[PDB]
């Protein structure tokens, strides 16, 4: 087995984790290797800490490491039977990532749905406009949420809402808070296999509550736009993923069920928001934090933009470095750190080391992009790093794989880089902005919490300026 620290009787490693387990695994790395075995209670795991091991396990024998390990908490609604964030690489899984990369993701599905976001960038747009008006701080994180969500919404519903806040989207925001707050925290049921049949924690139990709320939202959607299509033939059709799933479920070509359709469409939802809104945390963070990197992509977006106060999506090619801010934020801070869990297959030798059948597979993306045999001057905010550089997060480049890579790369990659660099824009092109309060300015932007998504410890709130 790959070397790893020595696991004590029945807790394994579990006790040394802390707070931020995927800073004290990128330390233990440079002790141990960039293949390091893990026991996460009887949980057996094998951390990968090297773009040379990343591409080894999620490229070379990316078909051996395509499965996931699936936590009690995704039993919910049984939804580890049914969500293709969970399905072994095989027929259902296929035919969905095949609908996500052809048909939801498209260039022309995306293409679409911008002027659908354009509102909500208004509404953005509005919210801080108005704090801006009473010289009041903006919460970043509540402003980043909301948008993310009101953003999401719209691509997947066409929610048209005129409120920022509005009821759908709060309600949503407490759906995801909810399933945050149930997960972040350790189900000993995932590392005791004795616990399983007793959801001690009562995670599952409280997951099903939460994901069963999603879901029913989710049906409600489904079945008023089946009713307003066979009520409205003649009306134009929406530029949503709904209208999608409605005319796949209706053309029937495909060896799926309605259910199936529903849990993408709650996986899809899900993995965008925390995902999307802690990352434009960190990208204002990390602008308020270094000036000279505000100044600059402030005077790249005041030579293309103009007077204009909303970017066109179509606009990225001619943002640079807008594109490399956001390539160093997911850099430095890749939302998902250990990524998702992946899963061997199959028995694999991988240099010279004997990786089991069933051992939990975790990228530690996050300790790759702050490695300093990889990234010079790794903890320093440098999108210039990017510029004319070829490096991309598609999963191509083992260097920086905040997305993933191989088998299930993030299939919703299209629609978060355009959240991302919008939202972003948004925020940067139209205020200046001063931290609210600067006392403990270093320690609340290093300081972080570890959840579903990587957060900052300390909201950041900041005025923003005319
Ligand atoms: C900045 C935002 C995002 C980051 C950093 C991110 C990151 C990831 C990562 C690391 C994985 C696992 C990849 C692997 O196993 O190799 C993933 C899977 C997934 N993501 Fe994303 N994601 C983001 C936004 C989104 C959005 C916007 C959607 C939907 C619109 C989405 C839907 C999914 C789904 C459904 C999977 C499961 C894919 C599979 O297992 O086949 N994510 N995401
Ligand atoms: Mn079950």
């Amino acid at each position: 087995l790959p070397p790893g620290p020595f696991p004590y009787p029945i807790v394994g490693n579990m006790l040394q984790l802390g707070a931020n387990p995927h800073q004290v695994f990128a330390k233990l790395s440079k002790r141990y290797g960039p293949l390091m075995s893990i026991h996460l209670g009887s949980l057996y795991t094998v951390i990968v800490s090297s773009p040379e091991m990343a591409k080894e396990i999620l490229h070379r024998h990316g078909q051996v490491f395509s499965g996931r390990t699936i936590a009690q908490a995704v039993h919910a609604c049984d939804h580890d039977k049914i969500s293709m964030g969970f399905l072994p690489v095989a027929s259902e899984w296929r035919d969905m990532r095949k609908i996500c990369k052809e048909q939801m993701f498209s260039n022309q599905s995306m293409e679409a749905s911008q002027g659908l976001r354009r509102q909500k960038l208004q509404q953005l747009l509005d919210h801080v406009q108005k704090c801006s008006d009473s010289g009041r701080a903006v919460d970043i994180r509540e402003a980043a949420f909301i948008t993310t969500l009101n953003l999401m919404s719209a691509t997947l519903f066409s929610s048209q809402a005129t409120e920022f806040d509005s009821k759908a989207t709060m309600e949503f925001k407490e759906i995801i808070e909810g399933v945050a707050t149930i997960v972040g925290v350790p189900n000993f049921a995932d590392y005791f296999p004795i616990l399983r049949p007793f959801d001690p924690q009562g995670v599952k139990r409280r997951a099903d509550v939460f994901f069963g709320k999603l879901l029913a939202k989710i049906e409600g959607y489904l079945n008023e736009r089946l009713e307003s299509k066979r009520a409205n033939p003649n009306a134009p059709k929406k530029d949503d993923f709904l209208e999608i799933v409605v005319d796949i479920i209706q053309a029937n070509e495909f060896k799926l069920k309605t259910h199936h359709f529903t849990h993408l469409m709650l996986d899809l939802f899900v993995g965008g928001s925390d995902t999307n809104t802690t990352s434009i945390e960190w990208a204002m963070s990390e602008l308020v934090m270094n000036p000279d990197k505000m100044a600059r992509l402030k005077a790249e977006l005041k030579s293309v933009a103009g007077d204009e106060k909303i970017v066109d999506e179509s606009a990225m090619p001619k943002l640079p470095y807008l594109q490399a801010v956001i390539k160093e934020v997911m850099r430095i801070h890749p939302p998902g750190p250990l990524l998702l869990p992946r899963k061997a297959e199959s028995d694999q030798e991988v240099n010279g080391y004997l990786i089991p059948k069933g051992t939990q597979i975790l990228i530690n993306a996050y300790a790759i992009g702050r490695d300093p045999s990889i990234w010079t001057d790794p903890e320093t905010f440098d999108p210039e790093r990017f510029l004319d550089n070829k490096i991309d997060f598609k999963g191509q480049d083992y260097e920086l794989l905040p997305f993933g890579s191989g088998r299930r790369v993030c299939p919703g990659m299209p629609l978060a880089t355009r959240i991302l660099h919008m939202a972003t824009a948004t925020l940067v092109h139209n205020f200046d902005w001063k931290l609210e309060d600067d006392s403990t300015a270093a320690a609340d932007h290093a300081g972080e919490l570890f959840g579903v998504a990587v957060r900052r410890a300390v909201p950041l709130r900041i005025i923003p300026i005319v």
